[PDB]
């Protein structure tokens, strides 16, 4: 057995290559196995290259490969070489089993040459039906092992489609292997539909996971070219609502549409298909299996058609006789605008006769057709875009009385459409505005006129008989007009607007009006408004009447006839005073009379308006100061309203004494105060400010005792970083020389008055000199030469004083100082004796004698303190006083209190200001003479209990830390990269003289902020005037200090290099230099027209033509060149050369952003001008238009926004970019505009307030789910919204299953994070919002949220309601008792978001959901498919149920009982939800059925009980009650068929007892007493009870009836003989025996039979056929899989509770298993096996049903039980039997939901790709 015969044969068979091999292979295949021997497989692989074709050979070396990659190269080839020859493929297969078990990365080079070409051809060569099952099972088993990795399933997936193969790709997808993969541009259908393949390859693909904007892509490829069945499967994937018959083709830019298209789209009762690709499915389970295996051991015609955005240039392809043109006919809905279209095919327009909303407006029509009237029923038709010619006259012989709402805007119409009454009867919305009528109107004999509209005509006058015919009409309303009088307006007229005409007086047809309600008025010029007196209206709600020219707002005469009055805005007129008789108004919402300019006082009467909730106060001037963080036009009414209890006139000012380093100033404080004792001999220099008070009773005939408080500030300079907090604008400044230094410290006097004109402009200074005994008095000369009226403030006198000792001149400056006090006079209002309520004074009072009872070491009050001190005495404040009242007191210098919500030292009150001055000023005064081991200025923390910790933690608050004073005034050297001229960007601030606190605030506004060019912090060295922080030399800058030769004024240069990075640094460091000069120094940046512009801070721009060595910079003021942006480049006077202005202020035009942000104004197809575009937003600011060729809408802003407050939107709003967001496009100058994506189905609120019909428990899923993603977003990125209100929604497209439906409107955050509705609307604020009390929270977005669900769940039934209730609209909400949704409002109860409700409605704020939850609390799918939800009365046991299906208009669901061992049937309604109870039967009933009788029109109801009592009652009377035969054994399943084997309609009842006789009976004999069973059948016995039955899923079998006995399941037909007994016992799969070995529960007939037993925690199922145990499906096998982590105590629960209760099973899309626990589970009976376990919503699923109700056909009805142990102990339970109702297309939508959420997942990671870059 051992010889060298195998080397010298295997050598001799490679050298013999001619034709010896083929005894050769034969040989060494022989000897293979004999030694087990082991140099030949290079050989016997290079035979057959050397030599193929030859079959005989080619076997063998297959045989001999299985005892480097280039052998499958041979293998593949050699297979396909010989694709079907014989069974030699057998042997090949064999061979790459054998070789992927022991190297499993080669199937990847399988794949990889050719192994698809011949596996595809293998499973797909009709090897089904060639019984060849040996060769398929070892196909599967080597394909199962080739299909390992998912990369290649995919690969194949890829070829599998390149060549078209139906059966294979559905076996891939249903092995995974998804389908939106390849490249996302080009991805799986682009191709497939390039390639000409076939409509079962795209149904395939659409079916499964295919990204929708791929799907659009393909549709417009498939347009492309003229496919007929592949396009009416792309549409039937995008655009179908098949739950609300509609096709929403509106976005899609379809060429033009024909109905060979649309065909299928419309449903066909005749559609059904067989079943013949279950190949695929029997091929997916054997891969399955065998992958497993290698894992483990080892009517309703569709009524709205959207045909909206495509350009169709003519429609006329659906005009003809088409295969739709009968489907057409009932249509209802048909939407054609904004394509451009022509001439509406006459044909069409009496095709379709039941279109009811025909709407075609923005098309180019020219001629309104006057035949679209003949349709049959037709209403709302809308033209309203159009190029309607000169004159519509509609044709006198058409007499459609129907139409409702004949819009016509917009269009070039010159006269009203002329007979009209003698063809439109009952129209309503006569709407003809934007026209261009010119001509007085006809008498306009309409009947019916409901809202008539002229707006923006030309109208010359009404004529008398205008509305003298028109007895109905509401709303006219003729805005823009040329109008002057009005003609006897109809008595019945409620609203009135008439803005923007030509009047003079309110023409008197309008002053009698006897049920007007509104009256807007504005933009005329007008003169009186005649008083209440003259209005004989009993309900004027609204008055608007701004931008008229009134003088007197007469209400003297009778107010309270207005006392409903709502709304009344006077702004821009010539008013004087608001008259006190406005006090009775109490109905009062919204005042407004700003812009007056006149005004200049409130009366005090105004504070019993309670109601008002805004009240604008722009431009004009009051007796107070407002706006401070309060003053929310709200808490002025508490102080109006508490002036109005006691107002008194409060004498306090402050006196702000100011030197510099010396002068009379403490010397001449203690001098003024006449202060004897001054008992320090000699008194040291200054340290803070040292605030006294002293009083002064003017010993005069003005007895008002003023309390001026003196504050000497500090002299020396080291104290000068925090004095401009200490400046307010309310005092009276002095100024002190130190006259000896005369005429030269008068000079360094000058920054101090430059100061005092930076903080407060318009305040008083007195120059006091303070020294004649030292000695130079022509000082007057340069006071009066050089120091009085340029550049610095209103100086009104000066003295000489000694300041030493009582002089004349002493007092003489007491005098004026005194005089100067009392007529101080801002705004002309005179300060030191204003109006405040008593209440202040009050509590100064209390205070100050508080400021004796104070700790030394700590003389701060808690808020505690001060709400205690309010209690002890009797002070008239509440919470919401106080927010106002500390701020005041503040004012006057009495505490200090810091709302700032930064400074988180808010609680704290600064009583005795005088010590907090005082420690403020120790630290920089404490010095350090050890070792300087840091550079000169910074410090870590050195210095009692506790108090260390607040004194930095105001400090640094403070930003004082790091001391930015005694900061190395010399600069260190520094150098830049780069300082070529022309790499770097420059800009000046020349300002006279630095402010006091500059450069300490400045220096400390750029240090914190790190995160610049978005976290990597850059290096800075700076001194006290620069900063000079760097990244690279690519990104640096330099805010230095210099002053420049022969230059007095003082420089700040900022250097910044031009290059991208540049451009955001300067943006971003010129924003925190400007908003602080505007924020602490409005003297500054306050241009004085008196004199000239000087500005004070001419912030110059510096650019150089000659790049680099242009040895000058040229200057440019910043205002000029920003005059210079009608273009984009600037250039001198000689123009051949020239600069772009985007390269030397990056700043000005909008390129520090996110460059992708940038106008493009060249691609922008836009027309601000017209109106008809302003589309969006009625007379709003957001229009319409083109760019990028796609629609988008422009916003037009107005000229309110600073371009500094618009890049400061800009810059928040350009990185959000969520799918569920509206995102910027471009923004830009000329004009200063803005453009977003154009939600194209407007705002949310009009589509819920006039098309509720399109909301449909679906749609208000995703836009709930869509709005709460985009909350989720915003409150992550932490920002709170603030305002969400149905006004704020934009939809995109009514078809549910979209990727983007909802968007909410982020413009909100923009404009109020930028300028600090804040308050919210009044009916969509959440409570801790309204009352304003407390600080707010993510938790009012929640409230906002939850108010927004309630909106959307009664389609805007709220709003509604509160539009004609406003004040009870907020105040009935505020505390949350909005009513109940169901019983006011009708709605689908959907009772999973109701409680969503009632927890985002709760008044406790962090007691409601965070935002992360309420949007994963949605994501669940069983919240959108739960109904209703019945919990029954207390403690009722009901285990049968059945519904009514024949009454299927309102239906009830009968039950049983088996809380009473005594029979009891339980009648349960739905749409009235009552419980009844009805003894009926003497012993438990166990089931029921219903027989409904064709004839007589009856039901009869029946019934089984335990006794075998079989009752019958009739449906409405529940008295004519008949027991049948009394059966032996107990009744357990009754049935009703579908027997009419007797060439008529018939039908049978079937009895199941517990012994199996089939008392089988009639449909129409269960009237006669004691009924007779035709056939007799006895099945089972005494010990096997029947106990289940079901009727065939098909109709084609002739309905063969199955039914479960024992544990043997049998079968009959109309023989009614058992055909089956089929017995499940005899199991040879035994994993337990009583599973298999109990009595039968539940049977179900499909293409297979699924049963389950008594307790059996597993399902069996068998064939039909083969009666065979085909499958064996374990519930725990899931359950016990999600309960892993959940359920930690399940580990003690391995007993488990949990089986099958019950079966249902749904027609062929999934099963529903009803656990014996409390859970559920779906089964896709096709492919996959769990879909979803719905849990926690009962304990137990004791019956489970399927039915019809209303319409609403196709339930499913689930009686489950929940358990209370609350007496547990004591051996009972309290039940509930939960009865709940599902919607059957669960399965659907559980599987369609879960990729909804996915699609958004992906799209919201790929869109913050952009914002990386
Ligand atoms: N991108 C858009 N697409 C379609 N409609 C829009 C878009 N943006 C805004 N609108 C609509 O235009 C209307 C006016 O917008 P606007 O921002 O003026 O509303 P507003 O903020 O309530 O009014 P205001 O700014 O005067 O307070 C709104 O009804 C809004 O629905
Ligand atoms: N001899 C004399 N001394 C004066 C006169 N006016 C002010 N002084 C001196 O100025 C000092 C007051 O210091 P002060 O300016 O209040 O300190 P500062 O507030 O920190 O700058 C006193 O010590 C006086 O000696 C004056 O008219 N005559």
């Amino acid at each position: 057995n051992d010889i060298h015969k195998l080397v010298l044969a295997a050598l001799n068979r490679f050298i013999g290559n001619p034709g010896i091999q083929k005894c050769g292979l034969k040989v060494i295949s022989s000897i293979v196995h004999f030694p087990d021997a082991l140099g030949a497989m290079d050989s016997v692989l290079h035979t057959l290259q050397m030599y193929p074709d030859d079959q005989e050979i080619q076997c063998l070396g297959l045989s001999l490969i299985g005892y480097g990659h280039l052998l499958a190269k041979i293998l593949v080839s050699s297979l396909y070489r010989f694709k079907d020859v014989a069974e030699i493929q057998t042997k090949g297969f064999q061979t790459i089993l054998a070789i992927l078990k022991l190297s499993a990365s080669f199937s990847k080079l399988l794949v990889h040459h050719s192994f698809d070409l011949v596996i595809f051809h293998q499973m797909s060569s009709n090897i089904m039906e060639q019984k060849d099952q040996q060769f398929l099972n070892l196909c599967c088993k080597c394909f199962a092992k080739v299909a390992m990795d998912d990369y290649l399933k995919n690969v194949m997936l890829e070829r599998a489609c390149d060549q078209n193969n139906s059966i294979m790709v559905e076996c891939l997808l249903l092995l995974g292997a998804d389908a939106n993969q390849a490249k996302e541009g080009s991805s799986l259908i682009c191709q497939v539909c390039e390639k000409e393949s076939s409509p079962k390859l795209v149904e395939l693909l659409l079916n499964s996971g295919s990204r929708e904007q791929d799907v659009r892509k393909a549709l417009t490829i498939s347009i492309g070219k003229g496919d007929s069945q592949i396009i009416s499967l792309l549409l039937r994937r995008l655009a179908l609502d098949v739950a609300n018959n509609s096709i929403c083709l509106g976005g899609f830019c379809i060429g033009k549409v024909e109905p060979s298209w649309l065909g299928p789209l419309f449903p066909d009762k005749t559609s059904n298909l067989r079943k013949q690709t279950n190949i695929a499915s029997t091929l997916a389970r054997m891969v399955i299996r065998y992958q497993m295996k290698s894992a483990v051991e080892e009517r309703e015609y569709i009524t709205s058609l959207d045909l909206s955005a495509n350009e169709l240039r003519d429609i006329d392809a659906l005009s003809q006789k088409c295969c739709i043109s009968v489907h057409l006919e009932h249509l209802e809905k048909l939407e054609l605008h904004q394509n451009a279209l022509t001439s509406f095919p006459q044909q069409l327009c009496e095709t379709l006769k039941s279109l009811t909303h025909l709407d075609l407006h923005s098309n180019k029509f020219t001629s309104f057709p006057s035949y679209l009237l003949k349709m049959s029923c037709i209403a709302n038709l809308d033209v309203s875009r159009n190029d309607i010619g000169p004159s519509v006259v509609l044709d006198p012989t058409v007499k459609c009385p129907t139409l409702k709402q004949f819009n016509l805007s917009y269009n070039q119409l010159s006269f009203v459409p002329e007979n009209l009454t003698d063809v439109v009867e009952k129209l309503e919305q006569l709407i003809l505005e934007g026209n261009k009528i010119s001509g007085i109107c006809s008498p306009l004999r309409l009947k019916e006129l409901k809202i008539l509209n002229l707006s923006k005509n030309h109208i010359s006058s009404l004529s008398e008989n205008f509305l003298e015919a028109c007895p109905k009409v509401e709303s006219f309303s003729a805005r823009m007009n040329f109008l002057a009088a009005m003609p006897f307006l109809p008595p019945s007229m409620t609203i009135l607007k008439l803005s923007q005409n030509k009047f003079s007086c309110i023409p008197e047809a309008i002053l009698n009006l006897p049920h007007l309600r509104s009256l807007d008025m504005s933009s005329n010029d007008i003169q009186y408004l005649p008083g209440p007196a003259h209005w004989k209206s009993l309900n004027l709600r609204e008055l608007l009447f701004s931008h008229n020219q009134i003088s007197i707002l007469d209400l003297s005469e009778k107010a309270y006839l207005w006392s409903r009055v709502e709304k009344l805005h006077l702004s821009h007129n010539k008013l004087k005073e608001i008259p006190p008789e406005i006090g009775c108004l109490e109905n009062l919402t919204s005042l407004d009379v700003s812009y007056n300019l006149e005004l200049r006082s409130f009366p005090n009467e105004m504070g019993k308006l309670s109601k008002i909730w805004d009240l604008p106060l722009d431009e004009l001037h009051l007796n107070f100061d407002f706006k401070h963080i309060g003053c929310k036009a709200k808490d002025i009414i508490r102080f109006l309203q508490q002036r109005l209890k006691k107002a008194v006139p409060y004498n306090r000012m402050k006196l702000m004494i100011v030197g510099n380093t010396g002068s009379g100033k403490t010397t001449l404080l203690q001098q003024l105060m006449k202060t004897k004792k001054s008992d320090l001999g000699m008194q040291s220099a200054t340290v803070g400010i040292d605030v006294k008070d002293w009083p002064i009773q003017i010993r005069d005939k003005r007895k008002r005792d003023l309390v001026l408080n003196v504050w000497d500030f500090a002299g020396r300079e080291e104290f000068y970083s925090t004095h401009p907090h200490f400046m307010t604008q309310r005092a009276l400044y002095l100024a002190v020389y130190d006259l000896s230094k005369g005429q030269a410290e008068v000079d360094a006097m000058k920054p101090w008055l430059f100061n005092i004109k930076a903080r407060a402009s318009s305040s008083p200074v007195i120059l006091v000199g303070t020294h004649l005994d030292v000695s130079k008095a022509c000082m007057s000369k340069i006071t009066k030469e050089l120091l009085n009226k340029r550049g610095f403030p209103a100086i009104r006198d000066y003295h000489f004083v000694n300041a030493t000792e009582e002089s004349d001149a002493l007092a003489k400056l007491r005098k004026t100082i005194i005089n100067e006090s009392l007529n101080f006079k801002i705004r002309d209002q005179l300060v030191v004796g204003q109006l405040i309520p008593d209440c202040y004074v009050e509590l100064e009072k209390i205070i100050l004698s508080e400021r004796k009872n104070v700790p030394i070491e700590f003389p701060v009050i808690d808020r505690k303190r001060l709400l205690q001190l309010v209690r002890e005495n009797q002070l008239q404040l509440d919470e919401n006083e106080l927010p106002h009242a500390v701020h005041f007191l503040n004012e006057s210098g009495v505490l200090l209190h810091f709302q700032d919500p930064a400074l988180q030292l808010s609680d704290l009150y600064f009583v005795e200001p005088k010590w907090l001055c005082k420690i403020m000023a120790q630290i920089l005064t404490v010095k350090v003479e050890g070792c300087p081991k840091h550079p000169k200025g910074i410090i870590s923390r050195r210095d009692p209990k506790n108090y260390m910790t607040q004194y930095f933690k105001l400090l640094e608050k403070f930003q004082i830390a790091l001391v930015p004073s005694s900061l190395s005034d010399h600069r260190p050297v520094i150098e830049l990269p780069h300082c070529e001229n022309s790499e770097i960007i420059i800009r000046l601030y020349e300002m006279p003289y630095f402010p006091m606190g500059f450069w300490s605030r400045l220096i400390n506004r750029l240090l914190e902020i790190s995160p610049y060019m978005l976290a990597l912090r850059p290096n800075r060295m700076y001194w006290r005037q620069g900063i000079y922080l760097n990244w690279s030399p690519e990104a640096y800058c330099l805010v230095g200090s210099e002053v420049l030769d022969n230059h007095p004024e003082s420089f700040l240069k900022i250097t910044v290099p031009s290059c991208r990075k540049g451009c955001i640094l300067l943006g971003q460091v010129v924003d925190h230099i400007d908003s602080l000069m505007e924020e602490w120094f409005p003297g500054l940046l306050e241009i004085d027209i008196c004199g000239e512009g000087e500005t004070l801070l001419k912030k110059w721009a510096l650019y150089s033509f000659n790049d680099g060595e242009e040895h000058q910079k040229i200057l440019l003021d910043d205002l000029m060149k920003k005059a210079e942006e009608g273009d984009l480049l600037v250039n001198p006077d000689q123009p051949r050369l020239t600069i772009p202005i985007s390269q030397i202020a990056p700043d000005l035009i909008l390129a520090d952003l996110p460059r992708n942000i940038m106008l493009n104004n060249d691609e922008l197809e836009f027309e601000q001008a017209p109106e008809f575009l302003l589309g969006d937003g009625s007379f709003g600011s957001v229009y319409r238009a083109a760019y990028e060729g796609e629609e988008v809408a422009v916003k037009i802003f107005n000229k309110h926004t600073s371009l500094r407050l618009l890049r400061q939107e800009l810059v928040v709003l350009c990185h959000l970019h969520h799918p569920s967001l509206i995102s910027l496009l471009a923004a830009g100058i000329r004009p200063r505009m803005l453009v977003m994506e154009l939600a194209s189905k407007g705002s949310l609120d009009r589509l819920l307030q006039q098309d509720k019909a399109s909301l449909t428990r679906t749609l208000q899923h995703r836009i709930a789910l869509h709005v709460a993603d985009g909350l989720r977003y915003l409150h992550s990125a932490m920002i709170i919204y603030r305002d969400l209100k149905p006004h704020n929604v934009l939809l995109f497209t009514l078809y549910p299953n979209a990727a983007i439906i909802a968007k909410i409107a982020d413009y909100g955050i923009a404009q109020y994070c930028c300028r600090m509705t804040s308050e919210g609307t009044p009916g969509f604020r959440a409570p801790e919002v309204a009352r304003g009390n407390v600080i707010y929270n993510q938790q009012a977005d929640v409230y906002s949220f939850g108010l927004l669900l309630y909106d959307i769940l009664t389609t805007g039934g709220r709003i509604v309601e509160g539009l004609k209730f406003p004040n009870e609209f907020d105040e009935l909400e505020i505390q949350g008792k909005l009513p109940d949704p169901v019983k006011e409002y009708g709605c689908a109860p959907w009772p999973m978001v109701e409680k969503l409700i009632k927890q985002c409605l709760k008044e406790n704020p962090q007691e409601r959901p965070t935002s992360a939850q309420v949007f994963d609390i949605l994501n669940s799918a069983e919240l959108v498919c739960l109904t209703r939800r019945i919990l029954l009365p207390k403690n009722v046991i009901v285990e049968c149920m059945v519904a009514t299906h024949h009454n299927s208009r309102n239906a009830s669901i009968w039950l049983g009982c088996g809380h009473t061992d005594r029979g009891q049937l339980s009648f349960l309604d739905l749409n009235t939800e009552g419980y009844t109870s009805e003894e009926v039967a003497d012993s438990r009933i166990l089931c029921l059925a219903l027989v409904h009788l064709p004839v007589e029109k009856e039901s009869w109801i029946v019934s089984g009980t335990q006794s075998g009592t079989l009752l019958v009652i009739n449906t409405e009377d529940g008295k004519k009650r008949h027991t049948l035969e009394k059966m032996t054994d107990s009744v357990t399943c009754l049935y009703c068929n579908s027997f009419s084997k007797q060439s008529k309609q018939k039908n049978f009842l079937l009895v199941g007892t517990a012994d199996g006789k089939l008392a089988i009976f009639e449909d129409k004999t269960v009237k006669l007493k004691g009924a007779a069973p035709l056939k007799i059948l006895n099945i089972g016995n005494v010990s096997t009870p029947l106990m289940c039955l079901s009727e065939s899923t098909n109709s084609t079998e002739r309905n063969v009836m199955w039914g479960g006995c024992g544990t043997k399941i049998f079968s009959f037909s109309n023989d009614f003989t058992i055909q089956k007994l089929i017995e499940t016992r005899t199991s040879q799969l035994f994993s337990y025996a009583a599973f298999s070995d109990s009595n039968i529960i539940t049977v179900v007939v499909d293409t297979a039979l699924y049963i389950a037993k008594q307790n059996s925690p597993v399902v069996e199922v068998w064939d039909k056929k083969t009666e065979k145990l085909c499958g064996l499906i374990d519930c725990v096998h899931f359950l016990r899989e999600v309960t892993v982590k959940e359920n930690k105590e399940s580990k003690h629960k391995m007993s488990y509770s949990g089986r099958v209760k019950t079966l249902c099973l749904q027609k062929n899309t999934a099963l529903w298993i009803g656990t014996g626990g409390g859970h559920i589970l779906l089964l896709d009976l096709s492919t996959r096996r769990l879909i979803r376990v719905i849990y926690n919503f009962c304990n137990s699923v004791r019956v489970m049903m399927t039915a019809q109700l209303g319409s609403l056909k196709n339930v499913m009805l689930v009686l489950g039980y929940n358990r209370k142990n609350t007496e547990g102990t004591q051996k009972q339970k309290e039940i509930q039997s939960c009865l709940t109702v599902w919607d059957i297309n669960l399965p659907h939508e559980v599987q369609n939901l879960e990729k909804h959420i996915e699609v958004r997942k992906e799209l919201a990671e790929k869109m913050r790709r952009t914002s990386v870059e």
